[PDB]
């Protein structure tokens, strides 16, 4: 059975950090689908570039359920995300079955507004913590990636790399991690 | 006055090499036009993430003269690119004028097919290595980031982030690229 990842990209979306788990996860054999969260039309990204979604966010909910939901940053791409009850519901259903949830850079933000995963130890971007942190419902971490149960969460675009492959070792396992690995010719 | 940079956007690039450039460069207020090898149409890369470019490279071509043409990588992105005559004119004009030339990971043999800067020290992807050095016309580094005069260089999508800021470095100078660098959080 192949794992199958949900990508939601919205207008603002922090383009390095939707390209960069979308390729990865697709390098590790993992069944990706971008979904454009207001439909199929084509994207754009907060440094202007442009991306044209595989499917409307409408159409792919109705092809899941996904082993991994990925939340992209951006400061008005998480605000999109968070203002939309469609990812509520999305959110909500894999917190439900115990499915894996993504996040990194401003996207946990949208965790807090949709209610998702309170009590659990977080990470953002520097300048999203307060607004993450808003209530206390959450524990701040200052790790690159942070893991709780099904929360997955990551600071930035430079971690973008560090959190794609956490997506596969939680998928997939490590040795297939380790082997996606090796032809990007990270640091470390 | 504002620098200019020329990404070349071909069928099979590797999105990551394309879309962290391109972002970075428009952080550091460099104005970027991504011009579309084919045309104006969107363009499926290595990893099936389809971008849409912001010009073809015709029309590209005639809005010149940019302070940097970017030669992302990706096999078959580096193949279409060595084949297209339109790529080897512009190389030729930049190479003239004494102005910066990028290229990442397989990017670099684009350089070999269009007879640019035979003698200069250069990388590129471990796996393409033997193909660049097809008659010795170059000298080989391992650094992770190479450049000798005009030639900028570097190994693959791991790479990309340093290979980006570097071209900052190149184009706007290290106060700048230090100041891009900061928000994204990178290790080193």
């Amino acid at each position: 059975a192949s794992k199958r990842a949900l990508v939601i990209l919205a207008k603002g979306a922090e383009e390095m950090e939707t390209v960069i788990p979308v390729d990865v996860m697709r390098r590790a054999g993992i069944k990706v689908t971008v979904a454009g969260l207001a439909g199929k039309d084509p994207v754009q990204c907060s440094r202007d570039v442009v991306i044209c979604p595989d499917a409307s966010l409408e159409d792919a909910k109705k092809e899941g359920p996904y082993d991994v939901v990925v939340l992209p940053g951006g400061n008005l791409g998480a605000q999109n995300l968070s203002e939309s009850a469609a990812v509520k519901e999305i959110l909500k259903e894999q917190e439900n079955r115990k499915g894996l949830i993504a996040a990194i850079c401003a996207g946990p933000t949208a965790l807090l507004a949709h209610e998702i995963g309170f009590g659990s130890k977080v990470t953002t971007h520097p300048l999203a913590k307060d607004k993450m942190m808003n209530g206390g419902h959450y524990t701040y971490s200052e790790n690159r990636v942070e893991k709780d149960g099904l929360i997955l969460t990551s600071r930035g675009p430079g971690t973008s790399f560090e959190f794609a492959l956490a997506i596969v070792e939680a998928l997939n396992g490590k040795e297939v991690a380790a082997q996606v690995k090796a032809p990007l010719v990270l640091k470390d």
